[PDB]
């Protein structure tokens, strides 16, 4: 029960990108499953919007797929905020531990009812901090810092009680308002760091790891329950295979990016022992009063699943 369709799948990051890469994967995977019935059309490097106009794509049923940060959909699910939270994951095992598992699922769950399907959960990263003003290898460096943040208030209250100066922007507007020294710097992954060319304009490079991002790999719930039975599992099955790909993808695409920021004479600096401590007891006491703005029960849960996968 397969008939012909035209899926787009638009998404914010560039083409070259892992998860780029791994859209492209997905595309071929469901041809391949549907006897080249079923067409995905990839859209990079925010032709259709930025992560915020995708979900209300998806909602709308002008777009299909898409994959996006969890940020931005704590304007709809508050819960989905906790993964702003600073230190919540040691290691990316960790995280598909605790995303592939039942806190994971608990949230993913919190989806239909907004119109999306969250398919699983793929990788953005550990985000790192550049900027175009200073060296930041203190936590004393960010003060008065202008650092652009990912548009939640959990993103902005962390950066905030690190004494930057966190501007909530849209990730397509970023390249452009870090040319123009409009803001001195972002966070993300080195892969984005480097396939968005942030480092072009951002001389300075902190290996923080501050914060790990999932993507929501979503469908559109309207599209979605249109489809037949059949229909669905070639989307569910392509969904788990480029999963998987994504995430080999982005884990030697973070090592690749390294070397290329470091071999292309990027300075890179790096958060002390005690710096990092430092960094830890400045946003405890903000972690604590975000906890109910998020969701007690969402915090606790994950912070449990990390401690028991760790
Ligand atoms: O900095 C951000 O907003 C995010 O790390 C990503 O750029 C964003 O989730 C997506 O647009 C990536 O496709």
């Amino acid at each position: 029960d397969i008939k012909p369709r035209i899926i787009r799948f638009g998404y914010g990051l560039a083409d070259d990108s892992p998860t780029g890469k791994a859209s492209a994967h997905f595309a071929e995977v469901v041809s391949k499953l549907s006897d080249g019935k079923m067409k995905v059309k990839t859209f990079g490097n925010g032709a259709l919007g930025p992560d915020e106009q995708l979900i209300n794509s998806l909602i709308s049923g002008s777009g299909e797929i898409t994959f996006v940060s969890t940020a931005p959909i704590a304007s709809l699910i508050p819960e989905f905020g906790v993964f702003d939270l600073p230190f919540l994951f040691d290691n990316e095992k960790v995280a598909d531990t605790v995303l592939d598992g039942p806190e994971g699922k608990k949230l993913l769950d919190k989806l239909p009812a907004k119109g999306l399907i969250g398919l699983n959960y793929w990788e953005n990263g550990f985000r790192n901090i550049t900027n175009s003003r200073h060296e930041i290898s203190k936590l004393d460096d960010i003060g008065g810092i202008k650092l652009r943040v990912m548009q939640n208030q959990v993103a902005l209250s962390v950066f905030k009680g690190l004494g930057a100066n966190a501007i909530p922007m849209p990730f397509t507007e970023l390249f452009t308002a870090l040319e123009t020294k409009t803001v001195d710097g972002q966070e993300n992954p080195l892969s984005t760091i480097q396939t968005s060319k942030f480092y072009e304009v951002q001389p300075y490079l902190t290996l923080s790891n501050h914060v790990y991002t999932p993507f929501v790999f979503l469908a559109s719930k309207k599209w979605f329950d249109q489809l037949s039975q059949d229909e669905k599992d070639v989307i569910t099955q392509a969904a788990a295979d480029s999963q998987a790909f994504q995430r080999k993808a982005s884990r030697q695409g973070n090592e690749d990016a390294l070397k290329y920021l470091k071999e292309h004479n990027v300075k890179v600096a790096e958060f002390s022992t005690e710096e990092r401590e430092k960094i830890r007891e400045k946003v405890a006491p903000i972690v604590e009063s975000l906890k109910a703005k998020i969701g007690k029960e969402t915090v606790e849960g994950v912070l449990d699943a990390a401690k028991k996968a760790s």
